[PDB]
């Protein structure tokens, strides 16, 4: 209803902003390709531009990322998933930086450097949610955050149900069912709006998701290479685990040393782009895309990975097909260029997410997963090129399903989740390999549970951002040992002293100053309005207390005190004994306890 | 791990049972069609058999439904969703009746009467979960129920993620994320096992879902009839609401009167089958399937609804295609037989779910939705038969997407949920109409929120099964005002009197008999084992401190928030003290009596 009006205005503006950003991204980067081709093939000058228009665009990006934004460098989802799990930072929830981030993200989005959209877009979507909530009540909190999360990811990719899942399944402990209905409503109306405008304005075809990967969908797998799918699970999780490890090996490499931070801060702004230099030194297409097919911006890259044809038998024919023509060097085998492509995008991608950019950890890992999938699909084409039979028709395999299941599996391994597979097929446009990708997602996730933590927990761990998860433990001396006193029986100056002596917003109220049994709470404005209604007749002059419930039992273990404030989601712990108040136990002290 | 071994053995045996039941259903009902055709087309004799093998199979069904099962008639999901939301009935969770239900359900499944599998299959899956939990700890509770729910629906249809959603989104308030991970793991391993065995043994093709409805999936909709999709939402929810109203009009008709219950109980077992008699009088194919396409068991019926062809232009050709040949009468228009088909399945389906059968409320509503959808798709083919253009190619519409979106939409209206759309496309095998069916599911659900309650809440309401949901309210005199007393300081007979005087399993323990400030709890077996270890040296002849009970109930806690209190705790009692001095014990059924007001 009115809440539905809140959700639909949220989703409509969110879809407008997303359409605008990939509109600018597409036009900018096609102009990059345009000028790069059309000037002249000059080994000084095209190497000059193959460095420098990424280099202008990306020190331009980091310029906007760092100067205008006082704090919004390196933003994402884990800080706000910590916010909903307790640590509120209203200073980090500034309206002014939202607009300051997103255009920087557009310079991240129009780049050739593989970056992730999803994190900071979710962050600014929650910002938008809070802003419209601020506009509400002119015509609770973790609900707003959760709806913002779901709306953000589902309005990135037009994937409704996968987005509301990726809100729910990782960034929560318990969940209120109103907010899924809100998120489903808003998310599907958003993804509706996201696609229709790309036909009303500048045109997609009609109602594709993004991607139609027309497989044969008729005798697809078959069930003979099927346990080989088991193999295509396993090592993915292993490599995904390895990814986080070297990321931790560079999270240390974030700030292992201060002397190079000083040598940095001699001119601090300049940092990331130099390795952009060397990856440009590893990306130049008549330099190195001779061996790698470097002329692949990531969206068309994953589409050309998804081409429904066998490249062993397109090593059979040298026919210039569409963009898949870039997958040919005429001498050396294409499995080798896929191998080197994969590994160089890998030790490019760790640094690509390393640099001070607000970035999600999705887009490069799914590309590398898709690479791994099409590698092994083409070697399966190598091993049995004959194919198998059906009723007077010979059917041979096609590798794009292997690529799409791996492109689910690796980011499922990175983020310790499963809805990566749902948005995988819901982005794919066909649901052929659906049960193989969920089974392989299971296998990758259990291997990841076996070895390594998640991406974002390791991020907040090494960043030491305050949370944490869930012989001698003795827990009694944590409480805060002073609470104010109120009685309502008063004359003039006694009511004034109750106003003046106190500081905080709302007020706890006990039974008596001696018994100290807490009763309820008080607002100051009510007292002041009582003083108003008292004042109204003067110059020759002619709501019961809502109750605070509980007591903390003085030896409540860290796991179960953590569980206590988890279940409450509430402010304090008023500790009494025999009703006589003992103290107030708080949250950051429990964080200091869980440090041990 | 070991918990994963629990889940995978659960799902494998569950899939074995599901494969067995639809194996028997298929073979039985194809033998029905076989003999019915193959004897002779005799207007006495085939009418005899068109009554009587439905009539033998279904009083056979109800025979097994009612005699062996003492209480399992009319089972389903709403009673167990009330169990997980509080009212535990261990006597209803008997192992012995699980096997007694399912074979009865197979006689319900091999029937020609449209019944629902999903409810009682979820019920017996939770039974299996609890049974294997009983087998666990030889090598909490609502977790077992929730996993059982997801495993049950996802192992009915081989639809994993829709099953774990339909577990979560309706049968909960809050939810612990370990149990969804458990349920999806088990659910997808189940749907894996469910499909592969239908190729290892007697053969499906390879790895279809059930259904491949090969639409063109290339220029599918297009976006010109698109707001008409809006139209195909709206009235569906209205219609879904109407269904529940008449269901309530027969839920009253369950027991509006006692004299016909007496006239019934003159021979009580006989009740449902007489309308089975009369549904044969409107289904007999050279009697009424002349007007009905009566030779349609529901699974092939919904598949032939999903045939990718235009029946206005197959009113254009009289070509005998496949099973779609039953959609032809050569004189009168097929939209008319679709209309009468729809309405007669409607006032068939109300009675089909009325009768004392453990039944889910999905498959007949799925048929009626698919009927309505292909109805409106073919009239859209009637209104603009020309089709539209694309790049030197004329494209005309095809109605099966309209049928599949309506087959989502109406049961989405019935059950007040959204995962009906996920299992709709995930059963469909293609995801063409994905955003239209979710949008239409939204429209149906908001119309349903506007008008009517859900199916199962109305069921437990009229059945008056104890729950309930969420000027002068004063809430202080609910508590139970006696608690026992324990001290641990004792000699022989004092410890024996503490053993003998008490009744319940565990024991609350207060500070002193005067201060009455509650401390913790006690087991009896610990007392008996200390007396044992004391006995051990005799005839010339320390590891567990008291674990604490925490809380106090504030004596005026409102019904909404006391309901919320026991919701958040999920726990037994409410120990009410004042100043620490214990006042009473507030319980759950008393709160149910309060929420009666």
């Amino acid at each position: 209803g009115e809440d539905g009006i809140f959700l639909v205005l949220l989703g409509l503006l969110m879809a407008l902003v997303s359409w605008s950003m990939d509109y600018v991204s597409a036009k900018s980067l096609q102009a990059y390709k345009w000028s790069y081709a059309q000037m002249q093939p000059s080994l000084p000058l095209q190497f000059l531009v193959w460095v420098t228009f990424p280099l202008v665009l990306i020190l331009f990006s980091a310029l906007f990322c760092h100067l205008i934004s006082p704090q919004a460098v390196g933003s994402g989802i884990p800080e706000m998933k910590t916010i909903l799990r307790g640590v509120v930072l209203k200073e980090y929830l500034t309206m002014k930086a939202f607009v300051a981030k997103v255009v920087a993200l557009t310079a991240g989005l129009g780049s050739g450097i593989p970056v992730g959209k999803e994190g900071p877009f979710v962050h600014i979507a929650s910002i938008c949610a809070a802003v419209l909530s601020k506009f509400m009540s002119v015509f609770y909190y973790s609900d707003i955050l959760t709806v913002g999360c779901a709306v953000g990811v589902g309005c990135c990719f037009g994937t409704p149900l996968g987005g509301v899942l990726f809100s729910i399944e990782v960034t929560s402990t318990y969940f209120a069912v109103r907010n899924y209905w809100r998120g489903f409503f808003a998310a599907t109306f958003s993804a509706f709006v996201f696609r229709v405008l790309a036909v009303w304005n500048k045109d997609a075809v009609t109602i594709t998701a993004l991607f139609r990967t027309n497989f044969r969908m008729d005798f697809p797998f078959d069930l003979k290479e099927l346990p080989a799918f088991a193999a295509i699970g396993i090592c993915c999780g292993l490599l995904g685990a390895v990814f986080v490890y070297l990321h931790r090996q560079v999270m240390l490499g974030v700030r292992k040393h201060k002397a190079l931070s000083q040598f940095l801060a001699k001119h601090r702004l300049l940092y990331p782009g130099i390795v952009t230099f060397v990856i440009a030194s590893f990306t130049f297409p008549p330099g190195m895309g001779q061996f790698m097919a470097g002329e692949l911006m990531p969206r068309e890259a994953i589409s050309t990975l998804f081409d429904n044809n066998t490249w062993v038998k397109h090593a059979g024919d040298p026919e210039s097909l569409g963009q898949s023509a870039v997958w040919i060097h005429p001498r050396v085998n294409v499995v080798i260029i896929i191998f080197l492509f994969f590994v160089m995008k890998f030790w490019m991608s760790i640094v690509a997410t390393t640099m001070p950019i607000p970035c999600g950890g999705f887009m490069p890992v799914f590309v590398l997963g898709a690479a791994f999938g099409r590698l092994v699909g083409e070697i399966m084409a190598m091993l049995f090129p004959d194919g198998i039979l059906f009723d007077d028709i010979i059917y041979k395999i096609l590798p794009g399903g292997y690529a799409v299941i791996g492109a689910a599996a690796l980011t499922g391994a990175v983020s310790h989740t499963v809805s990566t597979a749902v948005i995988c097929f819901e982005l794919t446009g066909q649901i052929a390999h659906i049960l193989p990708m969920m089974v392989a997602v299971i296998l990758a996730n259990m291997v990841a549970q076996s070895l390594q933590p998640s991406l974002y927990d390791s991020i907040i761990q090494v960043k030491k951002l305050p949370y944490l998860g869930w012989y001698t433990i003795f827990v009694e001396d944590i409480m805060v040992r002073d609470v104010k006193f109120v009685s309502a029986s008063y004359t003039y100056g006694e009511l004034r002293t109750l106003l003046q002596t106190t500081t905080v917003k709302t007020l706890p109220l006990v039974d008596s100053k001696d018994s100290m049994i807490l009763l309820g709470s008080v607002e100051r404005s009510e007292l002041q309005a009582l003083l108003q209604r008292h004042l109204c007749p003067e110059r020759r002059l002619r709501c019961c207390i809502d109750q605070s419930p509980f007591q903390l039992v003085e030896q409540t273990t860290l796991h179960k005190t953590h569980t206590l404030f988890s279940l409450l989601g509430l402010h304090l712990a008023y500790v009494t004994s025999m009703g006589k108040l003992r103290g107030v136990l708080a949250l950051e002290e429990l964080q200091k306890a869980i440090e041990g």
